[PDB]
């Protein structure tokens, strides 16, 4: 018969860092010698060809402190 | 029947970060050789080529400190 | 049928960061010796091709604190 | 005939040196304290009380390169 | 005939010397006391008392590449 | 006839030499008292009193890497 | 008949109380420190750093001195 | 008849107390050293850090004299 | 006929309580070091941290003298 | 016959106290009781009579450093 | 026969003190009770009669650092 | 006969005191009680009589630094 929903989530929450010095982070990839002989390259779907390249990704974030929080209700 | 929802979701949060100093960061890729040697290249769908390529992120937020909150209520 | 929806999300937050000093960042890539040959190069859709490139991003937000909330309600 | 002469040179020489990359984190901090009637310093004397003090020499840390592509017919 | 030539150098040569990445977390935080009627010092004296030096010296480190890459036919 | 001539170097030539990597946490931390009439020094005397001195001296270290790539046909 | 009533008194009464010809050279001279990211204090505390608090409570100390003189014949 | 009624009182009648006559020559001159995140005190804390306190209390230390010096024929 | 009543009195009476004539040449000198993350005193706690608290309570040290000289002929 | 004197003292002295406190000196004599009972008191020649009598000196000297330093010299 | 005489006596001297406080020097003598009976007193020659007298010196100098010097020569 | 004197007394001195401070100096005496009884007083040549005298000396100097140099010379 009738409905009563009462949703009252009650949160508190010190997310938190606290640090003194972060120091002298070096990022220094080097890539080789490479080198590829063929009579085609020949990529047809999709195909990721990443020869000889870096992707570097230097993240430093001074507090990093993510939070994630989702709700849903329902009814029908 | 009747229906009552009451949706009261309370959030006190610190979210926090008392970072003292970040340092002499450095980011510094190198290439070395890359050589690619054919009668074709030949790319038809979606193909990523890279040969040799430098893809470079330097990110130093002083804070990254992030909240995501996500709600959601639904009824037929 | 009776609907009463009262819908009251609450929130009080701090999402700081106190960072005393951003360093000496440095961001110095070097993209090396690249060498591609054929008789042809033939791309077609969505192709991409990156030979010898660089992308470089350099990004030092005193605070990148980003919040998000998201909401929605619905009825039929 | 051919002669094809293409060295490669991708070399890195590095001379990292002195003090470097150190932390040094909060150095200090403790009580010093001298009590006399007299204190009497009179050649060459070095003196130091309570101090931090960081010092660096570095006459060396040189680098040399040397490279002779030498062709002959 | 023919002659390729082409050697390739990738190479690092360094030199890390010194004082390096060495974290140093708080030193000091510790009494010292001195109590006299006379402190009394006349040659070459070195005197420290609660100093939380860190001196370096350096005269080497140094690097030498040195290459010749001669062809004749 | 043909001489295809391509060494490849791929080396690592390193000097790691000094004081390095070393952590410290916490150096110090304890009493150190001395109590007198007098001090008195007077030729060549080194003294110290509850410092953390640390030192380091590099005269040392060097690298040397010669190649002679020659070729004669 | 003579009565020769003549007592002498040359008494002295004497209450020397508190803190009295103490002679305190000197007091002190000691480093103190405190060091935290919170204090607090709510109700009767009492709380001293490094003082030299002398302090002194007499609520004695008093001199009574009665004398009957009485003569009769 | 004759009755010389001449006692004498050459008495003294001394209290001395409390803290008296004490030298207290250099009291003090130590490192004293306290650390924390949190120092938190709630109901009747004494706390003392390197204090040199010399708190006194004297409720005593009376002095009473009496004398009676009857005479009758 | 006489009576040559002539009682003679020098008395001292004395009360010497408390703390007297101590010398106390140099207390303390020592290093004194406390580390936590935390203290916390909640009800009637007496805390101390290298202080040379020196206490003194004299509620006794009292002098009475009673004196009753009575003639009678 | 010929008389020479050459008469060169040569004093370099430092005579000297470094009090730091003199405390609560304190000088208090009591005479108690006396009594002398005659047909005469009669004194002749260079009497000291001293009945009961108190002399008091109370000498504190912040220093009290005292030199004497006597010469002479003599011919005929 | 000559005579030569060479008189110089040289001092160089410090005669000091360096006090720190003098404190709360207290003098207080106290007579008592002195009594002379006879049919006679009776002085007749350099007589010192001093009954019950109370002589007090009190000398504070804040240095007395007395110094004396004296010379002398003589000739016939 | 030749007379040559040469008289050269030379000084040079510091007669000092450094006095930080005098205190509550206190000269309090009491002569208390005195009975002298006679049919006759009968006082003669250089008689002194001090019956219940007091003296009193109060002296107080900030520095009595007293130097005397006394020289004599003296020929026949």
């Amino acid at each position: 018969g009738s409905v009563q929903i009462v949703y009252k989530p009650v949160d508190l929450s010190k997310v938190t860092s606290k640090c003194g010095s972060l120091g002298n982070i070096h990022h220094k990839p080097g890539g080789g010698q490479v080198e590829v002989k063929s009579e085609k390259l020949d990529f047809k779907d999709r195909v990721q060809s990443k020869i000889g390249s870096l992707d570097n990704i230097t993240h430093v974030p001074g507090g990093g402190n993510k939070k994630i929080e989702t709700h849903k209700l329902t009814f029908r």
